[PDB]
């Protein structure tokens, strides 16, 4: 029988929308840094659950392994980054993925306008948005302890959606699914992914596994 699901559509905060339009509509040469930014957010989320587990060990009931998985899919042109970190509550999601102003937004846009390399984004606290250098649409699935699994999605254009996820349960953590632009398929290649992780994400304190679909 027909199922019904509630959806909430939100507008991005003005400067976040302006930043996303700048990232999408301007040429940048060193786009590979998007992966460093997402792995760095996963590493931070893994530290959060690790430290919380020291006080309340039952916070690991949802999965004891602390790690990052990278899953390129050449059939549907997606690159997925999964972690078993702390995950996001509904408030963490709506607050960190678009509704709240970030102190570094205006400074970062002015710095990009002056010729700064896109690699500077992380320093400004808006590193996630680098996903739009390579992706036309980003889906974020997240699961925090004592809360439901949520799905966030945006193709930019000024809006994002949030819904309770009725899909595949994750025990705990965050999955970022990058629906790559047609000209950015190099980020589905095993060699290219290894190259960029070696260059930019070599001091990550958690194991990372790259899953490669048999050719
Ligand atoms: C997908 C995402 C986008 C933006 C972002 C964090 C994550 C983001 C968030 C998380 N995990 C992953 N992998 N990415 S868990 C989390 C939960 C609450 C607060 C968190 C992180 O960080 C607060 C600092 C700002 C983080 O900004």
């Amino acid at each position: 029988p027909m199922e019904e699901e509630e959806v909430e559509t939100f507008a991005f905060q003005a400067e976040i929308a302006q930043l996303m339009s700048l990232i999408i509509n301007t040429f940048y040469s060193n786009k590979e840094i998007f992966l460093r930014e997402l792995i760095s957010n996963s590493s931070d989320a893994l530290d959060k659950i690790r430290y919380e587990s020291l006080t309340d060990p039952s916070k690991l009931d949802s999965g004891k392994e602390l790690h990052i998985n990278l899953i390129p899919n050449k059939q549907d042109r997606t690159l997925t980054i999964v972690d078993t970190g702390i995950g996001m509550t509904k408030a963490d999601l709506i607050n960190n993925l678009g509704t709240i102003a970030k102190s570094g937004t205006k400074a970062f846009m002015e710095a990009l306008q002056a010729g700064a390399d896109i690699s500077m984004i992380g320093q400004f606290g808006v590193g996630f948005y680098s996903a739009y250098l390579v992706a036309e649409k980003v889906t974020v699935i997240t699961k925090h302890n004592d809360d439901e699994q949520y799905a966030w999605e945006s193709s930019a254009g000024g809006s994002f959606t949030v819904r309770t996820d009725t899909g595949e349960p994750m025990g705990r953590g965050t999955k970022v699914i990058l629906h790559l632009k047609e000209d950015q398929t190099e980020y589905l290649e095993e060699r290219r992914i290894k190259e960029i992780v070696k260059k930019h994400s070599q001091f990550i304190g958690y194991p990372i596994t790259l899953f490669v679909e048999k050719e």
